[PDB]
């Protein structure tokens, strides 16, 4: 297809102008092979090796015994691993420079709970601001001129992780199903009180995923409980821990709302257990963040524990740069 | 006492003189059987028969053979059932009317929607306007600088009669402790989702009176809904088994909070099932209301009868106005 211009363009010069040709026959079959493999031997001329190997990985999956595919992705496949390990161990030292200090401290905690309320509100459509979530929160007052269930959206989130930090976290035991069912309780319950901590009786959609059917979703959270307290689970790096358990709740998508604002608490609740602090995804990110949520779905999800991983560095880089 | 003195004074002259004299020495002792006796033979004298015989029957609880009081009680005791009788036929006659009615009737249904709602929150001290609950209610944005848990309070008892109308008038059954945890899950909700639909764990004060302890809620509560579904119940009149099944509910007091509004609603939801209009407890009655109640924790539940039976005359009086 225009992956054969793709290639002259690249052959003596038009570098710029050969990454929309591999785009445009990516855009035109997400499933093409070559185009796959060919954009990854690209990408890696630019030293990414990652997006090289998200490719060959990606192509592997459409013909497992694609030639240029295997040699490529047998090379490049211990390299990422090498490559990611590297980065948790980065993040592990910003952990031990962070829970290594306070009253310097203290200012940019406090300054974090507004700001994680305000993007993990914002990250779904509600319009308040920082300045007037903080006066839902200091004052109990109503805002003007914006609706009661976006303001409602910020009591239940302050009540549900208030309830996390004083039930939770310092608590030793087993994750339940019942503690799932109390932070949804509390994030939906001001919003809407009859589905509020109440499983999805329909069948529905996000974006192109369909979740289990509302009859397999208590199968299905029971087996997502027991893989929380596996001894496989407590092996994993907490961020891998983090960002799987975020996605795998995700996707079973138990609730007709509040299942990322959940799973983002529930990934936090992870972290704070292994020491790391509370992270936060901007709410500039959500195009990213449900870009690999997707590539998720497709059969990589190594993109999003990459995007989990990058948004606690840059919460240690706040905590650091400000001490 | 100073009833001596109240008789003296009542003897020649001094009525107003002697009413204020009268209530000094049941102030100083509330049980003392000779001052409730002369002061219901008082009471007597000014046409008020109804509070005289609550004023032997007061005495007779205290001193069972006092003769002076047991020689009134038998012959005010009849008279007042005949009393009352007449008063409920007065109330039977003005819903035939009533309901023997239309354009001019919906402009009133409407305009009680938002009274009802506005008095059952206003009387426990929500500062909210009439205005402003419509506003909630029609444009589903909050109003300035008035607090979030009282707008709460609005879209909760809307969300609880909008479930009575839509699920439990027109329903052909026994009413369940379940519909009784349904109508407070959604008057509550958007307040404390968490206790919500939910019993209270702890012992609590109401005024003056002690409910039962938590350990007791449940089988004091399938006790009631027995009542509710017995035929004992379905032959009172349906003013009289509206009134003995709020005070039932308020007595037990099952929940920490929405006691009163759950029990307003369950009152009318009886009314209505007997094709009476819902009927409101205005928020200037609070003091009346609460004394009655008073009065029927002390032996006598008539005064609470009487109360409801006037809330529901005009309530009908006002739908009479156009006709
Ligand atoms: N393809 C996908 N597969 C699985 N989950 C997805 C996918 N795309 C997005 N999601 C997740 O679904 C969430 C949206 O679900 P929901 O409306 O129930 O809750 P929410 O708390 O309002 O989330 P948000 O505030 O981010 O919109 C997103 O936040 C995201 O984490
Ligand atoms: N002495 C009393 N004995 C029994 N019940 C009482 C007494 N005084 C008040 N009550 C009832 O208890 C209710 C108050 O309880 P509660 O706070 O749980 O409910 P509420 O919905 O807030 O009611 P309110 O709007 O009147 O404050 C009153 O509405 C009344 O019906
Ligand atoms: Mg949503
Ligand atoms: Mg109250």
């Amino acid at each position: 297809a225009a992956l054969n211009q793709a290639l002259e363009m690249k052959r003596q010069g038009k570098r710029e102008k050969a990454q929309k040709l591999f785009m445009h026959a990516l855009k035109m079959d997400p499933d093409f092979v070559d185009a796959l493999t060919e954009f990854g031997i690209f990408s890696e001329e630019d030293k990414d090796i990652i997006q090289a190997d998200y490719l060959y990985t990606r192509a592997l999956t459409i013909s497992p015994y694609h030639e240029k595919a295997l040699v490529n992705r047998d090379r490049t496949l211990p390299l990422v691993e090498e490559i990611d390990q590297r980065y948790f161990s980065i993040i592990d030292s910003k952990v031990k420079k962070v829970m290594s200090i306070n009253s310097a401290l203290r200012r940019v905690m406090e300054e974090t709970y507004y700001h994680h309320i305000y993007h993990t509100v914002a990250i779904e459509g509600n319009t308040l601001t920082l300045s007037e979530i903080r006066h839902i929160l200091e004052t109990r007052y109503a805002v003007p001129g914006k609706s009661l269930e976006e303001q409602n959206e910020v009591i239940g989130m302050h009540a549900a992780m208030k309830y996390i930090n004083t039930t939770l976290v310092s608590r030793i035991g087993s994750v339940t199903i019942s503690d799932v069912l109390e932070i949804h309780r509390r994030v939906l319950g001001y919003v809407d009180p009859v589905e509020a901590g109440r499983f999805r009786t329909t069948q529905v959609l996000v974006g192109h995923h369909i979740p289990p059917h509302p009859q397999d979703v208590e199968k299905q959270m029971q087996e997502f409980v027991q893989w929380l307290n596996s001894e496989e689970a407590m092996n994993l790096h907490p961020v891998e821990f983090a960002a799987l358990a975020h996605y795998k709740l995700v996707y079973i998508h138990p609730f007709i709302d509040g299942n990322g604002r959940t799973s983002r608490l529930l990934m936090n609740l992870i972290l704070m257990q292994a020491g790391y602090p509370p992270i936060t995804i901007r709410k500039e990110q959500r195009s990213d963040y449900y870009h690999v949520l997707e590539a998720a779905n497709e059969g990589d999800v190594r993109p999003f524990i990459r995007f989990i991983a990058k948004c606690t560095e840059t919460t240690l880089d706040t905590l650091l740069f400000a001490t």
